[PDB]
C-alpha cells in the first residue's frame, strides 16, 4: 500500500494509471488482506477504457499529486478494469443501484475490509470533501457503516446469489418477449427507438429467433432494418471496416468512434444469417471488409485478437476516421469527385464541421464502389495509416476470442472463404495455448496472464470449438469442447448443479452471483445454456441432456425474478426447448448435401459430418 | 449328517467328491445347524473344478480313508463350489486377508457353529494330519481363545466387505489417475501387466479402452492394443479349436494354464470387436469368429445354454490334449507338414517339456490370415486332435456367465451382421431366463438341479444381455425383460439406504451381505449393476431412473476411495455412467445406411434405440427437438426441412 503495484497488470487500462502518484493496487488476496490489519477502508474505482470520463477524472484528481496522498494515508485504493474482472463490476454495480443511486462508469466505492460497501457514486467532483468525512465516519460511525454494509449486501445475496423455484420452459414466454422487443424497434431507422442507439446484440437475437420459431415475418423484417441501416451510418468505418460501439444520434449517424471486438463478432453472425434469407451483397461486403480489418489491425503477433481500439487520437474524439474536404481533394487528385458523391461530403460537414463518412444517403443502391472510387478508397487508407493512429487495447480476452472465433468459423463456413477458417484456428490455438493445469485464463497480454477464468470464458471456447467442427468436421474440436466442459464444472458448478461467474475457489470475491444479467454480449448462463444444449447435439450424452433440463428450469426461475437483462436467458431456453440436429453422409466436402447446409447457417441447428 | 450328500449338487466340482469317504455337506442352514448340535467346528473347503492344486489335495487328503476318519470324527465337514457360492467365497477369502495369509485355492478354513471363522490356511498338505488334531485341541481347551478372534475377523470383514461411509460426489479426474497408473504397469514389450503369470485382466483393459474413448489417450490405446493381440497370439490361446485359457505362466504368454473359463472368452470377443472396430486388424477379426466357432461347438449345450469351464488335465496330465509332439505332426500332415511346423513355432526339442505348444510370437506382426495350404493342415489337425481322449467338461450353467456370453454374442453378431451368431444368444437367452419365474431366477442348473436364491451378478448380467439383445433386434420386448430384471433385482437385492447387495435379502446362509464391491477376473457386482441400470436408462430414457443411479453412483464411490484393492469396476462404471452416449436411429427401413453405421462402430459407451417411421448413398438426418424423421436422399427434399 506504499507503491503503485498497477504495473505488468494484463489490463492495459490500469497500465495507463500506473504513474498515477496513488500506489494503485490490483483486486486481490494481498489487497482486501492489508486494509484488515491496517483497519483502513477499501477505496474502488472502476472504469474501461473507452470512457472518456475515466481519463477526465484522472487527470483532474488521480494523475495530481496533492490529492493522491491524502487517498495514500486514508485508504487503499484499488482500480479495476470492468473488462478485466467483470465479476467486481457486476457486483458493485448492482450494489450502487441498491443505495437508492443510479450511475455508471467511473464508479467510485467506499469497502470496509471485509469488502462489503457503504457508500459509492459515479463520477465525484466535494470529493476530498467526502475523502476525509468517508474518514471520519470510519472512526466516528463503525455502529452506522455495519448497520449499513449489512443492509445493502443482503440485497445483492438475494439479487445475484439467490436461487429460485424451477421453472416450466414454455413457448408462450418466448413468443411474449418478441412482441414487446418488437414494439421497441424503430420503422424508420432502425433498432430500439430510444436514443442513444445501441446494436442490441440480445434484442436482435429474440427478433431472429421470432422469425426461425414463429416465421413472423415482422420481426424479420425489423432485425433486418435495424442491421442494414445500423451497417450503412457512421457508425461503420466504410473505408477500413469494423463498427463502432453506438450512435449518439437515432439516424445511426454520429458515433462513438471505439471499436469494440464483442460488438464486430456479434454483427457478422447477424449478417451471415442475414445473407442467407435476403442475398444482399451488402450483408457480404460488411463481413469481408470487417474481416480484413480484424486481421489487419486486431489479430496479435500470436494470432490472438486485441480487445479493441480507442476512439481519441491525438487528445479528439474521432480525429483519426473523421475528414474535411480539403484534405479528400488533396490526396485523391481528379478521382476525388466521384469520392465525395459516395460518402455524403459536404463543405460544412455533417458533425461540427467535419465530414463523417456514411452511405445512409443511398442505402437502398447498389453498394459495391465503382472501379475508380475503389481505388480512391484504398487510397485514403495508405494515407490514413499516416495519421497518429488510436492507441489499442492488446488484451487478449478469452471470451471476446471465443465470439470472434465462433464468427469467423461460420462465415467462413458458408462463404466459402477459407482464409476465414485459417485465421480461426490461429487465435483458437492461441488462447488454447493457456489452458494448463484443467482450467485457462480470462485474459492475457505482454506474457502476464489473470487466473482463475470466468464461466463465460469456458462457455464461449465451447461455442467457438463446435463452431470449428461445423467448418471443418474434424472430431478433435468436439473433444476439447468437452474438456472446456470439464474445466467449466470442476470449477463453476454449485451444489445445486447452477452454474456461477466467479471460480468457487475464487477467495477475493463477495458474492458468487449466476451471471443472468445480459449486457452487450448475452449473460454467462445465458452463453452456457446455449453451449451445453449445441455440446448435446455434437454427443449424444444423455446425463448432459437430464442435467441441461434442470438448468434450464432453474435459470428461468430467476429470470422471472429479474427486471431486466433476461433477454438471453429466454432465448436460450427457447433453442434449448427446440434445437435442430442434422447428420449428413457424404463421401467428401463437394457433395451437395454438404454444401446447401452450409449455404444455410442457422443459429438453432448443430451440423455432424460422417465419411460415407 | 453322516454321510456324503454332495451329489446332485449344481456342480461338476462337487459331483467329483460325492463318492469321498468325507461325509461331505454342502453349504447351506442344515450344516450351521448340525454343527451347533454337536459342538465342533466346520471344516470348510472352497475349490473350483479347474483347480490343479485343488484335486491334489483331494487325492492326498479327501480320498484318504485314515485320514477321512478323523474328519468325520471331529469336524462336520463343508465343501463349496467357489462358482457355485461365490458370496461364501469372497466372504471367507477376506478372512484369510484379516489373518495375514495370501490367500488362493484350494481354501481350507475352519468355522465355529455360527459360521465365523477362526484359524484358516491355503493348502495343508500331509501336516494335514497334525493341523486336524492341533485345531481340534484349542475347541476343547481354550473356546475363549477361539471366540475372542473370530470375532476379531468379523468386524475387519464387516468393515470392509459390507461398511457403508459417506456418499462421495461423482470426479472425472479420479478416473484419470487409474488411467495413468494402470498404463505404467503395462509392458512395453510383451504387452500386459508386467509380471509373472500373466492374466487377461478384463477390468484393467476396460480402464485403458475407456481412457481411450473418453481421453483420446494414444497411449493407453496401444497398450489395449499390444496387450490383446499378444495374447490373442500366444500359445495361451487355441490356435486350432479356438478359446482362449484363462491366465499365463511366463511373461510372453507361451506357456499357460490349458483351461478354459467361459467368461474369459465372453470378455475378450468384446474386446477384441472393439479392436477391430478401430485398427482394422483382421486378427481380431480371425479370434473372434475362431472363438464363437468354439463356443457353440464345444461348449454350447444341448439345451441352448453354455458351460461353465473347460479341464486342463486329459487322462491326468496337465494339457496333454492341446500339446503335440514333432513325429506326430509330421504322420499326420505328411510331405505338407513342415509348412505348418514353421507356421506355429514347431521345433523337434519342443518350447515347454520336450513338446510344443502352438503359438504365433515368433511373427504376431505378419498377417494374420495364415496361407490356404496352411489352414487346410490347420483344419486337418484340429479333426486328428479329436481323436484324443478329450478334457472333461463343467456342464454348470451359471446365469451371470451366460449373460457375459450373450452380450459378446449379441455385439459381436451385430457388428460382422452374423445372424447365426444370435440365434445362438437368443438360444441362451431363452432357456437361461426359463429359470425366471415367480419374479426369481436360478444363479445356476444342471442336470434339473436348481440353485437359488441368485445372486445380485445374475440380474446385472441378464439386463446387459436384454439390452444387448435389443441392439442386434430392436424388439422393444427385450427392454420390458430388462426391466423385469431390475425389479426382481430391486425386490430381493436393495436395502433400505438404497444400495444393493451381492447376496438376497432373504438368504440364511451368509454370516454377512456383502455389497459386491471387489472385483475379480470380472468386474464386481456393484460395477455391473452401475453400468446395466446406466444402459437401462439409456434405453429407456427414465428420468426417475436417472435420479436414483446418480445417488446409488455416489454410495458405491464412497466405499470405493476406502477399499485398497478390486475397485476398477466400480471407478469404470462411474465414469460411463457420467458421460453415457445414446443414438436415436430414424430409419425408414431396417437397410437404413445409418442402422449400418452404428453396427459398424460398437461402443461400450453407446447404446442405440431405434425409431421406424445397399451401397454408400449420400443421404441426411434431420430432427426437430424430440422429432426425428426419416432420412432424406436428394438435394432439394434437404431444402425443405432446412
Ligand atoms: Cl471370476
Amino acid at each position: 500500500p506504499d507503491s503503485n503495484r498497477l504495473a505488468g497488470e494484463p489490463s492495459a487500462y490500469l497500465r495507463q494509471h500506473a504513474n498515477n502518484p496513488v500506489h494503485w493496487q490490483p483486486w486481490g488476496r494481498k489487497a482486501l488482506d492489508a486494509a484488515k490489519e491496517l483497519d483502513r477502508p477499501i477505496l474502488l474505482s472502476i472504469g474501461y477504457a473507452a470512457c472518456h470520463w475515466c481519463h477526465v477524472m484522472a487527470h483532474e484528481s488521480f494523475e495530481d499529486d496533492d490529492v493522491a496522498a491524502v487517498m495514500n494515508a486514508f485508504f487503499i485504493n484499488v482500480k479495476v478494469d470492468r473488462e478485466e474482472r467483470p465479476d467486481i463490476d457486476q457486483i458493485y454495480m448492482a450494489a450502487l443501484g441498491a443505495m437508492g443511486q443510479q450511475g455508471g462508469w467511473p464508479l467510485t466505492m467506499f469497502l470496509r475490509p471485509d469488502g462489503k460497501p457503504f457508500w459509492g457514486g459515479t463520477y465525484i467532483p466535494g470529493f476530498v470533501d467526502i475523502l476525509h468525512a468517508v474518514n471520519n465516519l470510519w472512526h466516528r460511525d463503525k455502529d452506522k457503516i455495519n448497520h449499513n454494509a449489512e443492509a445493502v449486501f443482503d440485497h445483492l445475496e438475494g439479487r445475484l446469489a439467490a436461487q429460485s423455484q424451477p421453472l416450466q420452459n414454455e413457448i408462450s414466454r418466448f413468443d411474449d418477449l418478441a412482441n414487446r422487443i418488437g414494439s421497441l424497434i424503430d420503422p424508420q431507422r432502425g433498432g430500439i427507438e430510444g436514443v442513444p442507439k445501441f446494436p442490441n446484440a440480445p434484442f436482435m437475437d429474440t427478433l431472429w429467433l421470432s422469425w426461425l420459431y414463429r416465421h413472423n415475418e415482422t420481426h424479420r423484417d425489423n432485425f433486418l432494418l435495424s442491421l442494414k441501416t445500423m451497417l450503412q451510418g457512421g457508425i461503420y468505418d466504410h473505408l477500413g471496416g469494423g463498427l463502432c460501439r453506438y450512435s449518439t444520434d437515432a439516424e445511426w449517424l454520429v458515433p462513438h468512434f471505439e471499436k469494440m471486438l464483442y460488438d464486430n463478432a456479434q454483427f457478422i453472425r447477424h449478417a451471415n444469417y442475414a445473407f442467407a434469407e435476403t442475398g444482399d451483397d451488402l450483408f457480404r461486403i460488411r463481413i469481408e471488409e470487417t474481416v480484413d480489418w480484424l486481421i489487419r489491425e486486431m489479430q496479435l503477433p500470436d494470432g490472438c485478437f486485441a480487445s479493441s481500439l480507442d476512439a481519441d487520437s491525438e487528445g479528439e474524439e474521432g480525429k483519426f476516421y473523421v475528414w474535411t474536404e480539403d484534405e479528400i481533394d488533396a490526396v485523391l487528385g481528379t478521382d476525388a469527385e466521384v469520392f465525395k458523391t459516395f460518402y455524403a461530403v459536404t463543405p460544412g460537414g455533417n458533425w461540427e464541421g467535419k465530414n463523417i463518412l456514411n452511405r445512409l444517403h443511398a442505402a437502398a443502391e447498389t453498394p459495391t464502389p465503382p472501379p475508380l472510387v475503389e481505388a480512391a478508397r484504398r487510397k485514403l487508407l495508405a494515407h490514413r495509416e499516416t495519421r497518429i493512429r488510436p492507441g489499442r487495447d492488446d488484451k487478449a480476452l478469452t471470451d471476446w476470442n471465443g465470439l470472434a472465433i465462433r464468427a469467423l468459423a461460420e462465415a467462413g463456413r458458408s462463404f466459402a472463404r477459407t482464409d476465414w477458417l485459417e485465421h480461426a484456428v490461429q487465435a483458437y490455438q492461441s488462447i488454447g495455448s493457456s489452458f494448463q493445469d484443467g482450467r485457462i485464463a480470462h485474459c492475457r497480454m505482454e506474457g502476464a496472464f489473470l487466473y482463475p477464468a470466468l464461466a463465460t470464458d469456458y462457455a464461449a471456447m465451447i461455442n467457438a470449438a463446435l463452431a470449428l467442427y461445423e467448418a471443418t468436421g474434424e472430431f478433435a474440436y468436439i473433444d476439447d469442447a468437452r474438456k472446456f466442459k470439464r474445466a467449466l464444472d470442476g470449477s463453476h458448478r454449485d451444489s445445486a448443479g447452477n452454474y456461477r461467474l466467479s471460480a468457487l475457489g475464487a477467495d477475493d470475491v463477495i458474492l458468487h452471483a449466476y451471471g443472468d444479467y445480459d449486457e452487450a454480449i448475452p449473460s454467462a448462463t445465458s452463453q452456457i445454456i446455449e453451449a451445453l444444449t449445441r455440446l448435446f447435439l455434437a454427443t449424444g450424452d444423455s446425463a448432459l441432456y437430464e442435467e441441461n433440463e434442470k438448468l434450464i428450469e432453474q435459470a428461468l426461475g430467476r429470470a422471472l425474478a429479474q427486471q431486466y437483462g433476461q433477454i438471453g436467458i429466454l432465448n436460450a431456453c427457447r433453442f434449448a426447448g427446440e434445437p435442430l440436429s442434422l447428420l449428413i453422409a457424404a463421401t467428401d466436402r463437394t457433395d451437395e448435401l454438404v454444401s446447401i447446409a452450409n449455404r444455410t447457417p442457422d443459429p438453432r441447428r448443430l451440423d455432424k459430418f460422417v465419411l460415407v
